[PDB]
């Protein structure tokens, strides 16, 4: 009955409009502590990170999902003070995604299982702050460990009853060899999300995992290096197909009966240290409204090719508080 | 005329008798702050390092040189801890290992620079705790990144005069690539020492970065899976030659007139997450007098092999002292 947040549990109806992919700082575990000026400074951080949120919340949003991991320099208490300044709310996330550390990388599926719950049932770091989601990743087939991190997100899962959001490489159809791993531990396709899944055009994949009951993630809808011109780390990071082909897979879901089983959001983040330097400035000339790109601009055009108010209030609200609410 | 510690600058007088090689903890960024249940306790660390480093003390040790960077999961704030709780000077690292996340792995020379900069000029993080030493990596052939960190140390060692130790697979003969790239940026030699040095046993090898002036790190003396029966990851890390084996290559560089160059230490550590689970456990097995095996059972070895005390003595006190102290 209660959603976990950096500043505590709120009920499923206090989440309202909520995105469910997005970061406030893209970076790595203890990168900001380290050596904050690479973000010109904390403080300007922060201040992004405000400004932006508070923009997003004028435009409908009050709930984000931090999906940020451990090895993505999770820093909960910089979440939390971006959630307090903005009147957002912000679900933190356990779990690990590309970038793992030694300590993590050796250890056994019932490590990262202990581990896992220690950030869902006890606290991050000594914060007290409880991750309301577990995120793992694949970049095609799974590595050895990676097979062990997603034994454990469903074991933790299964435990707790918190859900369970992925990173895939979509064209190459990751989410089939993640929903099979997560079968084979019992977890239900109801508490996962398959994410980046806009980043491919295969109707016969994504319908595929929804069939089964899985949820899509449609989560980076104005990534695209579209208009950018001979800049090939954008054009690795973002792609090259344009917003708008992106958000016609939520109408495409839609079509084929699978409205209540999709999410969107933007991937957005305040600050980037785990790419190449001053990528943050590029991302925000290619979509200056962040965040609040999704109720800004992604709702009004799937409105104007059809699609009911009430369908898309059922996709921002309703969804992602039947996902995000522990079962 | 100044060594930075962990607790503020001391006199090159107040070092003593030094390790130049060893490890609080050996970990991850981040881990021990996100799981300190790993180590038992982070308060149980504490106890076996002031423990560890009082037996040290009492064996006539007076300073280490904890050569953690901040991919080993270096935390100056529990090196001060330790170091005022024993009474024995701890020196702080900064570089980077061999496991640098995405945030530092994608950055440039010139980026790099300003980080080690940092450590060494301005604090650790928000500690005010100053780096004394620069440490660096390779495993064979210098992957791209690497030598970027080799350049910048190089840099960052010319502009403040501390000097840098590095990681070798010294089978490989790293040490010679190492040196090539950093007196291409014009380093000194006799700013430099080449680590894992007694990994090997090829006099060739050793005698070349001798005799270019390089300072020879036999740091991993009491190393040794001899004895150990069946266990293959703790061969793998402490190789099947025994410490015997080891310390006689100090003898070996003594006889060909580079005692000057010598530094010799144990690589020990208190605590270890970044290898197997128990790893700690069978090491403390290998060799219970952890940090005091260089002491209590090398010197008098070489004591007894005919090495004299006052040329001991300048190898444990005189070059650690020429070596830190900054020029
Ligand atoms: C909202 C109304 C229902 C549809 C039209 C699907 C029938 C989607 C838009
Ligand atoms: C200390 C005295 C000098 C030697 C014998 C090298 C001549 C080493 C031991
Ligand atoms: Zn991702
Ligand atoms: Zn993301
Ligand atoms: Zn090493
Ligand atoms: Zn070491």
């Amino acid at each position: 009955d209660r959603i976990n947040t950096v500043r505590g549990p709120i009920t499923i109806s206090e989440a309202g409009f909520t995105l469910t992919h997005e970061h406030i700082c893209g970076s790595s575990a203890g990168f900001l502590r380290a050596w904050p000026e690479f973000f010109g400074s904390r403080a300007a951080l922060v201040e992004k990170a405000v400004r932006g949120l508070r923009r997003a919340r004028a435009a409908g949003v009050r709930t984000i999902v931090d999906v940020s991991t451990f090895d993505i320099g999770r820093d909960v208490s910089l979440l939390a003070e971006v959630s307090r300044a903005a009147d957002v709310h912000i679900v933190a996330a356990t779990g690990l995604w590309e970038d793992p550390p030694l300590s993590m990388r050796l250890r056994s599926v019932e490590e990262l299982t202990q581990f896992f719950l220690r950030e869902i049932q006890y606290g991050i770091e000594d914060t007290g702050i409880r991750a309301g989601i577990i995120k793992v990743a694949t970049n095609g087939k799974a590595t050895p460990f990676q097979e062990l991190v997603l034994r454990a997100a469903a074991r933790a899962s299964l435990a707790t009853g918190v859900p369970v959001t992925t990173h895939t490489a979509a064209s190459q159809r990751d989410g089939e060899q993640q929903a099979a791993i997560f079968e084979s531990e019992g977890l239900s396709p109801s508490r996962v999300c398959i994410g980046h899944s806009d980043d491919t055009d295969d109707l016969s994949y994504l319908t595929a995992l929804a069939a089964r009951g899985y949820l899509i993630g449609l989560d980076g809808i104005p990534h695209s290096a579209i208009g950018l011109e001979d800049n090939a780390s954008a054009s690795a990071l973002l792609g090259n197909r344009s917003w708008q082909t992106r958000a016609l897979l939520i109408k495409a879901l839609i079509d084929q009966g699978y409205m209540k089983q999709i999410l969107v959001s933007n991937d957005w983040l305040f600050g980037f240290s785990s790419y190449v330097t001053n990528i943050m400035d590029v991302m925000d000339s290619v979509n200056p409204d962040g965040m609040a790109f999704i109720p800004l601009r992604v709702i009004p055009f799937l409105r104007e090719k059809g699609v009911s108010q009430e369908t898309l209030a059922g996709i921002t609200v309703t969804n992602p508080a039947r996902f995000l609410s522990p079962t």
